DNA sequence: GCCTTGCCGGGTAA
DNA sequence: GTTCCGGCGCG
DNA sequence: CGCGCCGGAACTTAC
DNA sequence: CCGGCAAGGC
């Protein structure tokens, strides 16, 4: 706090296009990774690296941000056991988000994988629990929705969020101002 | 008539 | 998105 | 000696 | 993620 909100909406992109990693080599050493992987580098050095910064700042991280390029996409990395701890440590906590973070998550969260055009407002996921946490979060908020199974190939769910709430999903979410990078 | 949403394969962006 | 690789830092 | 950062990239597949 | 198709709802 204020941190939190950013923490929120980082952890959504990490858990979307990222990951977090505990590595082990030959030895004893290892490596704790944040990870957010994104095609552009606008929005990964412009929009996602700063807000990562902040955070990295806030929290004392001693660590680099790392921008590496692949073939097919851009990586974010953060080298660092403290904050691949904070983002694992929060996940597990994940149920007793307040609403800014809630909608903080969401946010990052839809960024990573919704659909884009939003002609359909769609978040796509493996993760059912994940995605009927969401869905819940949602409910509160006033937004209706539908999880089923969308892909059957890769086990991969929908959440649907109903157009009837078009309007409540995009103001209130995705051109939410909550906790901007910061004034 | 017009809108919404499940279904389901392609392949880019993870 | 995930996990290999070689290499360096630091008490 | 015993782990934890750095910079890359091959390898796979979930959006 | 994208997007065409067709069922189904008002
Ligand atoms: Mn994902
Ligand atoms: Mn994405």
């Amino acid at each position: 706090e204020n941190v939190s909100g950013i923490s929120a909406y980082l952890l959504g992109l990490i858990i979307g296009d990222g990951g977090l990693y505990k590595l082990k080599y030959k030895g004893n050493r290892s490596e704790y990774r944040v990870v957010i992987t994104q095609k552009s580098e606008n929005l990964i050095k412009q929009h996602i690296a700063p807000l990562m910064q902040f955070l990295i700042d806030e929290l004392n991280v001693k660590s680099k941000i790392q921008i590496v390029k692949g073939d097919t996409r851009y990586e974010l990395r953060v080298s660092s056991k403290k904050l691949y701890y904070y983002f694992a440590n929060m996940l597990e906590r994940i149920r007793l988000f307040n609403m800014r973070e809630q909608i903080a998550f969401i946010k990052g969260l839809y960024v990573a994988e919704g659909d884009k055009t939003l002609k359909r407002l769609r978040i796509w996921n493996k993760n059912k629990a994940l995605l009927e946490i969401v869905s819940r979060w949602l409910n509160n908020l006033g937004v209706r929705n539908t999880i089923h199974l969308d892909d059957h190939r890769h086990g991969v769910y929908v959440l649907n969020i109903s157009l009837r709430d078009r309007i409540k999903f995009v103001h209130t979410i995705l051109s939410s101002h909550l906790n901007p990078l910061p004034p």
